[PDB]
């Protein structure tokens, strides 16, 4: 039995004094780094003035020497360029060129294009976007492209189409690449070759999602390497041309959490490669990549330069990223290695590709800072300093400066000074946007400094890929290249130093005033939860201890009751990876012990309620900070108690700090007197989201003045006990916070104990329903239902068309479904394919779902940990084996034999005919797929929705047509487009659905606290200036039939409702959070008198619905002469149980009236509704008898700005 | 500039529509696209479908996607003023059909 | 101004869209008000001119 933790995370190698230099820099403060690079970067008044002078001169040569020239002689629009440059890529397609030319001549220019050409062909728009206008759009407004190519050719017809098409060859054969094969690359760089540039060649294509995608690059890469070696003949490494190789190509999991595999499977693969470039004696260049990747490259390095088999070759090349605050002691550490390997390392300094996406992740991680500098003079300032160090290594290492810039440029080549030979140092550019600036530098007639031509290589659909990168750079503001043609801007400001310029700055090193560090993502409301860095070795071997510490603790869960703990039955807790590790021991609470506490509870709650809600708000952000502290600790606590990866635990602890500290800023922005607590309030939670969910529904009952009783799951009790102990600690009594372990029998004597106030479940649908059948026996004191919010199961689909990036798409299907190994309520569930490429996705998923490790969780290296119980294990299964059974493709991955000791089902895929072959949520880790034709999407939307459920959804399109259409009609909660559909943030994107999945209000939400008190506070921004237009038509009706009180009333309604509130919510960069109020539905209406009629149907109008109104009340007659849009709405029901699925309901009646409708409204199949009921006496006394909160749906949709491989916001 | 009812057939003067009432076959205007599609379009090429009216169901699936209804932009104007532009549904449309093909591509038409 | 302003836009939208599938209705009668004696009455010949027809 294999001690926990005891092989957590343990380095490749021990940490060198070098190697724990880098690590410390990781996130060092961006004011500490800058002032030695200042320092190292610093030059003679003598040499900064010569520079200015270089650099002045070149970028006058610059000055003053396509597609501009086609939008001008065809007067084109910005979006007619742009659909016009789609068309010539489609027409590429065609490969024969008669072929081709005839379909223009005869088919296209004559007519219809759309006729002639299962892919919308503006798939790439947002690369032909930045061409055209230099702007990222994320997607793609194919409405806008359609009319503007029509239009084009309407008016230009065959001679447009024709410059468009030997424009877009030209660009996508000679400019993108340098050639679209090896070969053809290589004849093309004959001609800059004989001028004194030199080669280094890319193999365009995407990062590994598979072993067959790993293995495919592998021998593009090797086949790459004969054709340059035998071009090569033996120039050698400075004048001979080299390769340049992506790791993440290599291998598709190259990550720290897979260091092992990396180092035994992708290590021998560049090993073979380096061997093979050795033997023709040209350069192999490692490319750099996100900043996680880093140090786990250096191993990779420090292997290949140690290796003897490699021995009497320098060829051996790597980049490092001077945006990286590492990027120095990345230096010496290489230096170093150079010089104990006797290797001359060949150091490519650039300044780094992935800016954008590096802000993105920091903020996301909740990090201390981000690992790139934050304003583009620090990361100059940066490159300056690694160049001076760089150049006084020249004996053991070969510099070579990427760099476009021409300031940059000019300062290195000043500082170098005048000694030069070939070998000393080189240049380097990128192929098509370089050699401009480079022609005046190569060759004696210029600066006779050497250049190396960075030369992609790759047909027209590999290109395409990821071009967005190199052309979101160029067209940065910030960009050197878009500066260079920016008339707006003078060569002294191009010239500027900017070693001086950040040296005379106020503060040296400030982070950019528009940058918000991870903590401060939404700034005075509140302080983010932090995360951890799983990269960072300081971070692995602080964690390593913690989580062995977290083991030896000896973790119970008691019956807290106010007055102490109570006796009741004991048994172990047994980690669900593992039955032989103990985890603690449980304590179950006896029914009459959960009745004492409800009492206990129902005594206690004038003394809680009478704590300021400033102060309640205060103990659950004291609650915050603890949690925040512990966090190590209760990360192992939810490794081993519950099956959850490191990854996994993390994120559940910074939803628990999330949702305290939420509920408290929403308590300080609305809870006063008036908003009374309910009451005693059970909260009933479920074991997968053991911490978060339960601290979730306790905080925000406790903040808003009610006495909790506490149910965790009984898989899951010792996280929960210590969830409450925090909150104990932070200030919460005894008695407003009791503690009841035990399963569901301690769930029902508490939701039927006579003073439970209100209900706060969290769970299976199933379960819900039976909660719903208790309370419906049951009224308040004031004769009022039982508020219960039921947030229940999912049936989460994803739609995916045939603009979708299948790699981004894999990765967010293999995570969203099987992540906690499905058991996720947000996990997804059915994955519709379109038809054109469900086939190459679906082999491209199978690869990837192949590369989990599946095991116990106390290692980093494992992905997928256990399912929770063996009879979760026995259900999963069984359906597993229904669906084989029935003939389906059924694809999973194999378990290794150490999973035999716990309750593992392996990530499992089934092929289904039909969404309707699924019945219930299935739990676990098994992806559904489906395939549909595009003309059917509008009908696949329908089924996913026929299933009841509403939970998550996520779309993955380019295209604004298909995110319109499927978002009106898509009914979920939560929304999710271009990422996965889980890992829902709080306040960020607020979460809940509607139907079998959910009553809401949404956790994590502004409507939340609301439902726990007698009068529901108004939200934070809780408002919206439109109104019902059927709601107004409804009031004008009412005034002329002489009701003249309900009219006014339903006007009230109208304003007051919130319906058609549309919000951003503050979140992370290179996302779009939305947060927006609908209607809930059809609402069943159960009328008493004509006055509560009238004011039942205005409630239900202003919010938006429909209504069903019951036809035993008898008050048909109140009702004649609707207009027909009113009518529309209305509908009468005799038997309610045929006309739902209902969204919710209003009931009027004395308090006997209420209770047997509330039992009927329980009866109904499907949906839990959320019921409010007042007696005709409370409908003419209060406005608010209904409460409008209620009768509207929330929505959240967040959206991957990013998605189209670049942020545009944040390019300014 | 122009009305509805008793103020106008349209299409407006000075706006993008005008000039394409004046020839055999209209252009498509500058800006002249949405991204919506009406919903009852959307519900009615599925009965189509259903029905096996293929061509008809393809024709309303185009003109879903081709008419500008939900069109909402903001033209170029001087400052201190907000000048948009946006289309509408018309009301109800009279149909006159004569054949069954032809009331399901009026119907798509209408309903698009 | 508004006479001006017709003129030109309805030479710039020309230069946006018509090609030679736009085939002109033909004799086109352009019927004026009197309360905007230029602009209506320049606005609606412009248009029919430079959609191809000519005008009455
Ligand atoms: C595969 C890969 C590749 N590589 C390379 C190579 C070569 C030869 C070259 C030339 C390049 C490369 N890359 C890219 C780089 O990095 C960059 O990006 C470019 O190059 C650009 O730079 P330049 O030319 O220098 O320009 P400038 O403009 O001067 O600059 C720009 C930059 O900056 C920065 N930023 C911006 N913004 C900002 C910044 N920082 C800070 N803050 C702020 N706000 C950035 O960086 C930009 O970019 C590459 C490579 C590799 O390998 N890796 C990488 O990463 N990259
Ligand atoms: N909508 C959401 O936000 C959300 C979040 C997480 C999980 N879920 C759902 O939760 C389910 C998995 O969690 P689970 O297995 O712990 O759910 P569960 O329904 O099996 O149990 C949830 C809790 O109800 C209690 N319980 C069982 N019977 C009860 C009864 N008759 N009366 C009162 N309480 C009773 C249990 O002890 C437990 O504390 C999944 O269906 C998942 O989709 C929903
Ligand atoms: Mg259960």
């Amino acid at each position: 039995a294999p001690a926990p933790f005891a092989d957590f995370a343990p380095p490749v190698r021990p940490q060198s004094t070098l190697r724990r230099a880098i690590t410390a820099a990781y996130r060092r403060p961006e004011t500490e780094c800058l002032p030695p690079l200042v320092e190292a970067a610093t030059q003679s008044k003598e040499i900064r003035d010569a520079a200015a002078s270089t650099a002045r001169k070149l970028i006058e040569a610059l000055r003053g020497k396509g597609v501009e020239g086609l939008v001008q002689e065809y007067s084109l629009s910005s979006q007619e360029g742009v659909a016009l440059m789609c068309l010539a890529e489609a027409l590429l397609r065609i490969p024969d060129t008669a072929t081709r030319d005839a379909l223009i001549r005869d088919k296209i220019a004559d007519g219809n294009w759309k006729s002639h050409l299962s892919r919308s062909l503006f798939v790439n728009a947002a690369t032909w976007g930045l061409v055209v206008t230099g702007k990222l759009t994320s997607t793609v407004n194919d409405r806008s492209l359609a009319a503007a190519l029509t239009r084009l050719i309407s008016r230009c017809g065959e001679p447009v189409i024709r410059r468009g098409v030997d424009m877009a060859m030209r660009m996508m054969g000679e400019q993108f690449v340098t050639g679209e094969t090896i070969r053809e690359a290589l004849k093309r760089s004959k001609e800059l070759e004989e001028k004194g540039f030199s080669y280094s060649y890319d193999m365009l294509g995407e990062a590994a999602t598979t072993a067959a995608d790993a293995e495919r690059y592998y021998r593009d890469y090797e086949s790459a390497i004969h054709a340059i070696g035998k071009a090569s003949a033996g120039r050698g490494i400075y004048e001979g041309p080299g390769i340049s190789i992506k790791l993440s190509a290599l291998h598709p999991r190259y990550s720290r959490a897979q260091a092992a595999r990396v180092m035994g499977e992708l290590l021998p693969r560049v090993k073979a490669l380096a061997l093979l470039a050795k033997n023709y004696d040209i350069g192999l260049n490692i490319d750099a990549e996100e900043a996680d990747r880093l140090e786990l490259s250096l191993d990779l390095l420090e292997v290949l330069c140690l290796d003897g088999d490699l021995s009497g070759w320098n060829g051996m090349g790597f980049v490092v990223q001077a945006y990286g605050k590492r990027c120095p002691f990345v230096l010496d550490f290489i230096i170093d290695l150079a010089r104990r390997s006797g290797r001359r390392i060949m150091v490519r300094l650039v300044k780094g590709a992935y800016w954008d996406a590096e802000i993105k992740r920091a903020q996301l991680d909740g990090l201390a800072d981000f690992p790139v500098f934050t304003r583009k003079i620090h990361t100059d300032v940066s490159y300056i300093a690694c160049a001076a160090k760089l150049l006084a290594a020249t004996d053991v290492v070969f510099p070579q400066f990427a760099t476009h810039n021409a300031q940059t440029l000019a300062a290195i080549y000043h500082m170098a000074g005048k000694d030069f030979h070939v070998g000393k140092y080189e240049f380097q550019c990128l192929h098509g946007m370089g050699e401009p600036l480079y022609e005046e530098v190569v060759g004696r007639g210029k600066l006779d400094r050497p250049c190396r031509i960075y030369a992609p290589v790759g047909t027209h659909e590999t290109l395409l890929a990821y071009l967005v990168r190199r052309l979101l750079e160029n067209g940065a503001n910030s960009s050197f290249v878009h500066r260079i043609n920016d008339p707006k801007v003078s060569i002294d400001e191009l010239i500027a130093d900017p070693v001086e310029v950040v040296r005379a700055m106020p503060v040296v090193g400030a982070k950019h005033d528009r940058i918000a560090l991870p903590a401060e993502l939404f700034g005075d409301a509140r302080t983010n939860s932090a995360g951890l860095d799983l990269s960072n070795e300081e971070t692995l071997a602080s964690l390593t201890e913690a989580l062995r510490e977290s083991a030896a603790m000896k973790w119970t869960a008691l019956p807290q009751l106010a007055t102490g703990p109570a006796a009741g039955e004991t048994r172990t807790v047994l980690n669900p990876g593992d039955h032989r590790d103990v985890v603690g021991s449980v304590t179950e609470t006896s029914e009459e012990d959960a009745r004492r506490a409800v009492r206990l509870a129902a005594d206690a709650a004038p003394d809680w309620a009478a704590v300021p809600p400033s102060e309640r708000a205060a103990c659950l952000d004291r609650a915050a900070e603890l949690m925040q502290a512990r966090m190590p600790t209760l990360l192992g606590l939810i490794i081993r108690e519950a099956g959850k990866s490191a990854l996994n635990a993390i994120a559940e602890v910074r939803e628990a700090i999330d949702f305290l500290r939420y509920y408290a800023e929403q308590t300080r922005r609305t809870l006063g007197p008036g908003h009374g607590p309910l009451g005693p309030i059970v909260c009933i939670s479920p074991w997968n989201f053991p911490l978060a969910i339960f601290t979730g529904q306790i905080a925000a009952a406790l903040v808003a003045g009610n006495p909790v009783l506490a149910k965790p799951a009984e898989e899951t009790p010792l996280i929960a006990a210590e969830g409450v102990r925090i909150l104990r600690e932070a200030g919460i009594p005894a008695s407003a916070l009791q503690l009841l372990p035990g399963d569901g029998r301690v769930g029902a004597a508490l939701v039927a104990a006579a003073e439970t106030a209100g209900v706060m479940f969290t769970g299976s649908t199933e379960v819900a329903r039976l909660i719903q059948a208790q309370l419906a026996d049951r009224l308040s004191p004031a004769g009022r239902p039982i508020p219960l919010i039921a947030e229940t199961g999912g049936q989460n689909a994803m739609i995916v068309d045939s603009s979708a990036l299948a790699e981004q798409v894999v990765g967010d299907v293999i995570t969203s479904a099987f992540d906690s190994a499905g058991q996720r309520c947000s996990a997804l569930r059915v994955l519709c394919l379109q038809e054109d490429v469900a086939d190459r996705i679906l082999t491209m998923l199978k690869g990837a779902l192949h590369e989990l490790h599946i095991g116990r969780t106390d290692r980093l290296s494992v992905d997928v940990g256990p399912v929770i119980t063996s009879e979760a294990k026995d259900n999963i299964e069984k359906h597993i084996e229904r669906m084989r059974g029935l003939g389906r493709k059924v694809e999973q991955i194999g378990l290794a034999s150490e999973t035999g000791v716990g309750t593992f089902v392996p990530p499992t895929i089934i092929e289904l005919e039909k969404l309707s072959d699924l019945q219930r949520e299935v739990f676990g880790p098994v992806l559904h797929v489906i395939r549909y034709r595009r003309d059917d999407l509008d009908r696949l939307v329908d089924d996913v929705n026929a299933t009841g459920y509403g939970l998550t959804f996520g779309l993955h399109t380019r295209l604004d047509e298909t995110i319109a259409h499927v978002t009106s009609r898509i009914k979920a909660g939560n929304l999710y487009i271009n990422r996965n559909i889980i890992g829902a943030v709080v306040g960020v994107q607020p979460f809940g659905g509607r139907g079998l999945s959910g009553t809401g209000p949404k956790a994590g939400g502004p409507l939340y606290l609301g439902r726990l008190v007698t009068t529901a506070p108004v939200p934070p921004q809780h408002s919206s200036v439109h109104t019902d237009p059927v709601l107004l038509d409804f009031a004008k009706w009412l005034d002329g039939k002489g009701a003249r009180a309900e009219a006014e009333a339903a006007r009230n309604a109208g304003s007051s409702s919130a319906l058609g509130l549309d919000l951003e919510l503050p979140g992370p960069v290179g996302e779009r959070n939305l947060y927006t109020l609908h209607a809930r539905g059809r609402i069943l209406l159960v009328p008493a008198t004509e006055s509560g009629l009238y004011h039942q149907l205005a409630a239900a109008l202003a919010t938006g619905n429909s209504v069903a109104i019951d036809a035993a009340s008898g008050l048909q007659a109140s009702l004649k002469n609707l207009p027909q849009t009113v009518g529309l709405r209305v509908s009468w029901s005799k038997d309610w149980a045929a006309d739902g699925p209902f969204a919710g309901a209003l009931v009027e009646g004395d308090a006997e009236r209420i209770r047997a409708v509330n039992k009927a409204i329980a009866a109904l199949p499907g949906p839990l509704l959320l019921v409010q009921a007042a007696s005709s006496g409370e409908i003419a006394r209060n406005p608010d008898a209904y409460c409008l909160n209620w009768l509207v749906e929330e929505v959240s949709a967040s959206i991957n700005t990013a998605a189209a491989g670049g942020n545009a916001s944040l390019m300014a």
